[PDB]
């Protein structure tokens, strides 16, 4: 059985790096992370000093 | 990093109140709740005494 | 077996009340109405005296 | 010919009131507003004093 | 309030059995499981000995 | 001209059998049933003795 | 309250004419037909003498 | 950079002609119109003398 | 077994004719073409002498 | 690099078996078939002796 | 009230840079730009000297 | 007439580079490649030494 957690990563650099940021967090807290699916991308502009790229991913991990 | 939990709130009054019901529950159990996105709305009719409005939300919270 | 009818309710008050308007009509004409799923919401503005909220629902009822 | 503008209204009260807020703004600035279609709903929580309901609408107006 | 967890069940037999596999896991770990919604189906072919059917479900459970 | 009716079939056995259950009901009541399109699948768990598979289909029939 | 019926019209000429074919049938059988929304278009090729254009519409009519 | 405007054209003749009607209006008011994407089609029936075909398009134009 | 090829037909006349253009090409190169499903429509404007209607279809053909 | 082919399998038995039918055909003609994604399911009723279940899959295979 | 404009940015380098290109243009012409949502990505190949990455964004700005 | 092939490119570097990988393969094997549309993005994690970014594109090419 796989389970997914819905995470939004952030980066001041790129959408790829924002995806990595979410996956990094999943790997800190979960064993057996196997894949991630991008489900949204966006940019925060008017509440941050530098534009912040966001990539939302479903991060799948194998249970057991 | 943000994480989302998928909650369905209920209310005998309105769709807004049902959304609030889900957010209230998230705030009971989670720190740093920042926003909610409505993803579905419906009404339970034929298993309840009064119509029950349901609003499903992804509730986002900031990790750390 | 359940069947669904696709109804758009209207209200001069709210989206919840417009959903109720559709369900009320289903209950006038059908037995065993069990749930409704919201599939669209909108507002009629430029052909009515007061803004009219519309909520489109699939209204499910149990056959037999 | 109709044209649509994509507006997000806000309210501290309800999703209906947030939709009205967007339509009110369109009517301040545009003639011949005829209808609005709801395309998204959400709630701002962690940057405001009170929860703020948001309703995004395509607001249609007739040209000429 | 209901909460959903996003699980992918697997089976070497059928899509129904894969859905059951996810629900079985939810019921091992959660009280008050009430329904599941199928959101995806697929087949793993080129990393397994026998084709493996997968069914992804949102599994809803009632909180409290 | 074809018309579609939106039916949810049920089965304690499988998603295929649930689809058949809806089509069977359509064929009891309608002439010239020609095809069905699956539009949703789910499982009722926490209001039934045995898990109940549901398959929602648009069932098309030819008019005249 | 509005209700919608899901009809597929056919024509050997065009997608517009196929939409008209469905609306014509609705108007034969229903009062107060007010609008139609196109939801699908296709072409039957390998079971007919001439290509047959199909347009599926939700046809809305006002109740009462 | 391209920008899109969301226009609904109308015609008493066809969906193609309704798309053209929107593009014609864009070309009256904008330079460098480059393409249009159809996003919806429908028919107004019960507020007009003759059925009116509508085609909604995103009309793209190049900035500068 | 059916297979689909994803083709975009073009016409200076209409969306129907653009769909036909894609199907014509499929029939030049493939046996047992049975149906086509429209998946997109658009108009090329700013790289052609006359507006060019495009209709994208999945064209299904029976294998063997 | 992976490539996908869009195949509709058929079976007189089940949706799973129809998916298998498409994958079987891909494996007859292609090396390195790795996975399949279900994209549609339906039932042919009024042109066959027995109901025919159809499952449409994107079948992925690794190039080289 | 927020308003969105639908812009396609371009870059010979990356999808992130193409998103930035659209946001840069919005910021040249608009006050109070607050966020952008990615809605499409693509690559122009056969009308340019170098591949051109395109990212379409809804760019939101606060009115007043 | 345009045709599309559905390819998933891979890269250990970025989503843009993964899109390029698919387009490169199309250009090795096909004449008149004109554009690509991104349809999915994901990351392989738990079967590779380094995270592998994947970008799925429909790659369009002009026939003849
Ligand atoms: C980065 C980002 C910020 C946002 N802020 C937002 N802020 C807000 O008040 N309402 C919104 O709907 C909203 N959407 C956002 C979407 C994205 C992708
Ligand atoms: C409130 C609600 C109840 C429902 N009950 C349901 N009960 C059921 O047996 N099958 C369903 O698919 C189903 N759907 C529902 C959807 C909603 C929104
Ligand atoms: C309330 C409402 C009215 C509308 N009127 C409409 N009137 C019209 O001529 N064309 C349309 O597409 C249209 N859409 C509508 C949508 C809504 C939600
Ligand atoms: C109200 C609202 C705020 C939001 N803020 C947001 N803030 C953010 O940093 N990223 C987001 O994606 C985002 N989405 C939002 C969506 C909504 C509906
Ligand atoms: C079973 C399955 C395996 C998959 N493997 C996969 N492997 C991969 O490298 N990339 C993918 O996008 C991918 N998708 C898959 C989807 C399904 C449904
Ligand atoms: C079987 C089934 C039951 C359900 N019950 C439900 N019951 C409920 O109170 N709210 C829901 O949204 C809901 N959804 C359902 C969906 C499915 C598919
Ligand atoms: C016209 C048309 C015929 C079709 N026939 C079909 N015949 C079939 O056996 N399976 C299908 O999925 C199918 N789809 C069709 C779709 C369209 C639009
Ligand atoms: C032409 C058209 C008219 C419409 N009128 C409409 N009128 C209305 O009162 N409510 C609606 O939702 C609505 N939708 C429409 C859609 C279309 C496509
Ligand atoms: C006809 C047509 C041309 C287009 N050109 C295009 N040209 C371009 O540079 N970027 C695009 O996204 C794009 N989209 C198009 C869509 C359509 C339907
Ligand atoms: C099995 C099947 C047959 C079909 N036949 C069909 N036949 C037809 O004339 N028009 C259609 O749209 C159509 N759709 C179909 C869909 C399915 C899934
Ligand atoms: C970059 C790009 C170019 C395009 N050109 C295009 N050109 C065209 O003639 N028809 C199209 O549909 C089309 N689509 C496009 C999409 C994209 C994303
Ligand atoms: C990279 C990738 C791998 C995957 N592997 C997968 N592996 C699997 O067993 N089941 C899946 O559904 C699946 N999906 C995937 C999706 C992506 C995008
Ligand atoms: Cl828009
Ligand atoms: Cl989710
Ligand atoms: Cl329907
Ligand atoms: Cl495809
Ligand atoms: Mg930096
Ligand atoms: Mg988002
Ligand atoms: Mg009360
Ligand atoms: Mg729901
Ligand atoms: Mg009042
Ligand atoms: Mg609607
Ligand atoms: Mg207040
Ligand atoms: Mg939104
Ligand atoms: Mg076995
Ligand atoms: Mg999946
Ligand atoms: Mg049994
Ligand atoms: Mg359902
Ligand atoms: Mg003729
Ligand atoms: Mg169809
Ligand atoms: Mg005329
Ligand atoms: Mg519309
Ligand atoms: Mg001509
Ligand atoms: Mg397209
Ligand atoms: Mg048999
Ligand atoms: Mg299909
Ligand atoms: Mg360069
Ligand atoms: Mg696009
Ligand atoms: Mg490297
Ligand atoms: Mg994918
Ligand atoms: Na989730
Ligand atoms: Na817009
Ligand atoms: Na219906
Ligand atoms: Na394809």
């Amino acid at each position: 059985v796989f389970k997914k957690v819905l995470l939004t990563g952030t980066s001041e650099e790129s959408f790829t790096a924002a995806a990595d940021d979410a996956i990094d967090r999943a790997e800190d807290t979960l064993d057996n992370v196997v894949w991630a699916e991008v489900v949204d991308q966006g940019v925060e502009i008017g509440a941050v000093e530098e534009r912040t790229y966001q990539t939302e991913v479903q991060v799948a991990f194998e249970l057991d």
